[PDB]
């Protein structure tokens, strides 16, 4: 007997079979198991605060209008045009900006009824969700990014969906990215929905999304460092070189401004202060500092052998101070950032 | 009894019921009752003027052709599939540029009928809605974004539209933004529209939104003031030393040029003249004015006792003279944009 | 009785109506007054050459086969669903590379028939539509951007369309644009297209827009202008002061070579000159003329009185001719584009 | 009698008309007169190989199973919703990456059959067209366009395509590219495709494409070399002034850096060489090589009257030397890359 | 004999075909031989880790259902309207983010049905597909992109798909691309996926991509080198030329920094560190020890004949000694990323 025909008979007029009723219509709610393949992770975004993925989601629940015994096949697949004949969950997530259906070829879609009644439903789908992102703390930032797997209109004495036991989110090998680094260590969670209508199933998986920064380090904090030391050389130069002082005191403030300047078309545009910020705003301050440092010497020297020696001694103590102080904003900034700001994921 | 049927009984042929017909068709409008919850909110864009939302929008009505009492259940629910078979408000949002429904996974609306024949009706779909911006006044500015709730071809006497009483804008928690702050204060109103062909219902809602400041003062506005305080030091160097001042006075205006020049690429495009413009060209005339003192005492020095004296009266008079008069343009500056042309938002 | 009834008896099967035959197909060519309101304007770029709006589009027209007398009513509503049962005009827009029409929540569509006949259609829809840009005299351009109102299959002797005398584009009030201002004057067209085939009617109408200046002139022209002025001071230092003076000659010209490069990034990218192009390459003239003048003067005084007393009136000449010819220029400039090449619109 | 009875009956059931059987099916092919009418030009992009134009197309051919007497008119014109009731060829567009039609308002496609049987058959349509583009010689490139009329499941003994003998390409008037020129000469080409299934028949335009070069010239090449002459200006200098000569080499050299630098973002990202990239090079070694000749010039003065002149006979050589070898350079980069690689475009 | 009644009458009703049920369905699985053309290959970005293709895909299988002998034809065409009505392998691409199928004039599909039951099955369709890169090594990067090939719901008891033995895949002329060169030489894999279901088909080719370097070399590796080598020349400037050795060491760290920002914006946006950044912040520190250098010469000379001696020994050591260091670098980066790190493609 030929497949196609018997579930024509199965869910056919004769049967009764109605697609707008849940399984167990009167009685306990359906439990909806849920697995997650994840093929694609990337296009994570700041200035649209979303991310994109491409996925495999496999429900499975149970019908028992779909038990059959007659047919010597263990298992039936239900064309992929022909799905609204059959009750399916209304799952829909909560954090989603924009998704589509996959179609190339034929429908990416599957459908699979066991004799038992269980059903097998595995589809192919991208997704743009919504993560709000901090960005604060940012060469240095952790996000979480999550998914939420909601019901629209069935609330928890209809449906309950639950992760599989065994493996509910895979991820493919040989992702990468080109800012974070995608932890191997995944959170399951429960957000159950208190509306006025009642309860609403939803779970929830968590991702943990943490910034490389070799770039970061490489091209902005060594080359603003190294800019800060030169500034410190002012103080080995002889103090009657005025045009050699002044004139290394103001390149190295333009060279940090131009290092500035060509580090803002990298950076997220976002309108509070990063971590990054604070780090540039010192280096300024700091090349700042070193060119007054100056122009008090060269005040204090011109006054016509006490103010000769005294113009000296805010070299010499010039020469360790700028370092050291230097030193402990370092202790202090990486610290702060790498220890203190730093907290557990959960 | 099966909820299908019946509700192909209420809304059949046999009913009589005609979803091109409003409720109450001889007699006084309809009056609906609108709720929004906010699912997310940004893609705020200068050069498009718009923003993008993604809401939940539920309508409440009366149709009194729909009342039942045979069947036990207190509500009844339509397939999204057969949302044609209803009568349903020709609403339109009047400032919408852009909009889409949500379809994966299954349809993502919902409607109920209660026994009285109250409708309700909640779907789910994304707008990019137009907002005019100003942006003068740039960093310090607050914009308000409205949403007008239309109809389409229904006048004021068959189709009238009422926010909520209770809660009718609703915004998720957790929401961030990468400009600007979305206050928790909104303006519910009535743009009730006047035409030809009469009254038309519009109710709007207003969202107040501020931007932030802390990236804008931390990377423009301090590192200007620190590029005009070194134009200063010129003053306190001897006035002998012309490669010195010289020098310095050009690269302070170089450094100028570059960070403004940096910054550009940041800012919004427009064409008028914004706050930072403002703050940017003074700080490029006070650096250029310095130069010019310069120029003024080095030409009146060389005439060849009184010239050397005059030179030297510019300068001790530059010394106060500069920063006081950068003191009251930075008075005047900043009390103008934070008090006065900051104005109460309604 | 119901009107959906009265429809189908008016467009029916037993009225013998035929929406593929247009109104008096014996006779008299069908007159179509059109009215458009514009509800949005923007999105105007330079690299596609177009600009996109939302309208209102309103067409006018008599079907003498759609008078009724029976019923009660003045007026019919036809379903947006039921559009394809009516004659409609086959208007399109001829310089149109993308539209859409909108459909969120119910159908941006409403057709009305009067007891007379004459019919009434309103559609919302969105369009990009193409506009050729000249932007030579670029910060000082004005652009005229035209809509046209085609029949896309029939001649002049079927179907003409007409503006209407009263009102026929409106623009809603509060709209601005990041970069032009809509002027409040528009021109309403006729573009009879003649073809092989025959005359069809075209109706045209222009939009002027005139580019804001005040963001190009505190961030350009001035800054340009004021670099200028610093390599004038070149001639007011010391004869002897070569590290100066070439120093601050070099300098000068690395300043505006940065505030070039700078502000080509804000700039449309053209492949032609525009009258910006100009006044950058004449300031860079200028300063790369002032270093000239220094070389001229340092090579002819070190020839070892006479030739002490020829370098120093080089000097004394340039320091009137620089800003006299400068001045001219900027005479010549100024009317050349604000009004010689600015031109009636019309 | 209606037209659109006259249709039903002349391509009915009644009549045999097959939609999937070519006109003389038995027999010779089908000939296919082909126009094209270009409305709009431009969106040609080098980071994604392709163009967009948005263009009428027109198909002229034989159906001598659609010739009638009977009726009094000499045309009929088929429904566009109807249109796969007819017989129509299976033009595709070889070099299409992505296409669509026109729907705004009616359907934006037109078919007339005349009483011979003729059939014409005009759309308007979209297409983002490939063409590879070579951009060596990149300021005084040309570029040539292809489009090209393929069938996609007939051989040349079923289908042929022809280009019509009088105009089959047209341009409209007025339109503007803001990088290229498209020039008046057109090719109408026959690239017949030979594969192992047979003939197919396709016809191909191509457009040539003329890059302006003033923006280039003013922008980018008269800067870079007013840069190199003012690099030539050591040679008149005092061979004693070293911080006078060293200071106007290296900011020589960090102007030229700043001018390619800011001159990189406009550019096409490409990675292969360009004449640009050329100029921008020579020139860059052109300023690095007049601080060196001032490094032999200072190292070979400081031995301790020979060495004197030798060292001066350094600088009046280099005065002529320099000027001669970039006038050399010139005349042959401009004389290869304007007639040498410039080509016939044949 | 009309072929689509032929047509009608082997896929009809009487012959009890049914487009669900595979070829073979009790015995031995169906093997689809498939042939890829590709005609374009581009938009290759980092920032989603993808590829855009346009390919025609031809697919052949045997169907003994499909067998005919009483047709005089040797082939027949199925129309790409009912193409629902014959079974299809269920291919879909593993690693594809989106994709479109084309429609503009006819269906660009084809299908043939021979005598034997052989079916071809030809279609022409646009892929985006991801493809993970390093990016590291990236001046010198070589990648691989794939394309997988497999059954959605088939186990490979009932579907495989094998690659055409004399030509799978072939790439159209002309074909380029703005930052890679294609490869000639292609893979045939099999990725045969092991699933809990079961063996699903899946075939691959690999298409192997290498960087052009010519405008890396040309505008970032040699005009670093020449500021590298500028930066040398303060070691052959006479001691006491405190100004001129110390500017032109600043000036040097400027341009330097100048060159590294400008470059900035061309670069792909990565977190971690490329063998360009390493170039880089190499050439940062050459140049900053070189002014480190003389800061060490100033301050061990003035101490007050031994300690003239000892700096002038500093200065002659490090004229050999910062070339020979800076050769020693070159060899290694050169022979680390063209040779060792350079790794068969397979
Ligand atoms: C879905 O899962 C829930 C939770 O296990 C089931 O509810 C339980 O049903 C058993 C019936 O044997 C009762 O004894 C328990 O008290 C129930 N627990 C709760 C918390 O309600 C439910 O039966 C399942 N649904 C179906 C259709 O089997
Ligand atoms: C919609 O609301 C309006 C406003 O309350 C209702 O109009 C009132 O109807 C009552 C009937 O009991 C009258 O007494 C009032 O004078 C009406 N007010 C106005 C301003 O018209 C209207 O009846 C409501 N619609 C329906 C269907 O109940
Ligand atoms: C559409 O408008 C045209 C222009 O007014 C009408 O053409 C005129 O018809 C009147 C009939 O009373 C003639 O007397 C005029 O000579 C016509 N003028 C021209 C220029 O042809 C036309 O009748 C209108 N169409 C309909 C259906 O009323
Ligand atoms: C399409 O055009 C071709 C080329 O002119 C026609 O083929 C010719 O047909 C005539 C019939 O009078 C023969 O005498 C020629 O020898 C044919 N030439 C070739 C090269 O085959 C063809 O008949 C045309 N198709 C139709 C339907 O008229
Ligand atoms: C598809 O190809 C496979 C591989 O050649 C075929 O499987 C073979 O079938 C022959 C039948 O003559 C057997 O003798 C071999 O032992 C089979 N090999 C394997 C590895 O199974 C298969 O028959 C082909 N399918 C069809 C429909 O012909
Ligand atoms: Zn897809
Ligand atoms: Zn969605
Ligand atoms: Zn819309
Ligand atoms: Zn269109
Ligand atoms: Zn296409």
């Amino acid at each position: 007997m030929s497949p196609s025909d018997f579930l024509d008979k199965l869910m056919g007029r004769t049967s009764g079979y109605d697609a707008r009723i849940r399984p167990n219509f009167k009685g306990p709610p359906v439990n909806v198991t849920c697995n997650i393949f994840i093929n694609s992770f990337g296009s994570i975004a700041e200035t649209t605060m979303d991310y994109r993925v491409n996925i495999f989601l496999r429900q499975k629940w149970n019908d028992p209008r779909l038990a059959y015994s007659e047919y010597p096949d263990d298992s039936l697949d239900l064309d992929p045009s022909m799905l609204d004949s059959i009750w399916k969950p209304d799952l829909f997530f909560a954090n989603e900006k924009g998704a589509n259906f996959h179609e190339v070829t034929t429908d990416n879609k599957l459908l699979r009824i066991f004799k038992n009644g269980n059903v097998l439903y595995s589809i192919r789908l991208t997704l743009t969700l919504s993560c709000p992102m901090d960005l604060k703390n940012f060469p240095m930032d952790v996000q979480t990014c999550i998914m939420q797997l909601e019901s629209f209109g069935y609330t928890m004495n209809d449906l309950i969906f639950e992760w599989q036991d065994e493996a509910p989110v895979q991820v493919a090998e040989g992702l990468t990215l080109p800012q974070f680094l995608l932890k191997e260590e995944k959170d399951l969670r429960y957000c159950t929905k208190h509306y006025n209508t009642g309860k609403f199933t939803c779970i929830e998986v968590r991702f943990h999304l943490e910034r490389q920064m070799g770039y970061y380090l490489i091209q902005m904090y060594i080359p603003s460092l190294l800019i800060v030391i030169l500034s410190w050389v002012s103080f080995w130069i002889n103090m009657d070189a005025a045009p050699a002082r002044v004139a290394l005191g103001i390149t190295t403030v333009l060279t940090m401004t131009t290092q500035s300047s060509g580090s803002r078309a990298s950076l997220p545009k976002v309108s509070y202060v990063k971590a990054i910020d604070i780090w540039m705003a010192v280096c300024l301050l700091f090349v700042f500092s070193a060119l007054l440092e100056y122009a008090a010497v060269n005040f204090v020297s011109r006054q016509h052998k006490v103010f000769i020696d005294r113009a000296k001694k805010i070299d010499t103590i010039s020469r360790a101070c700028f370092p050291l102080a230097f030193l402990i904003f370092n202790i202090f900034y990486w610290v702060i950032y790498k220890i203190l700001r730093h907290e557990d994921i959960h």
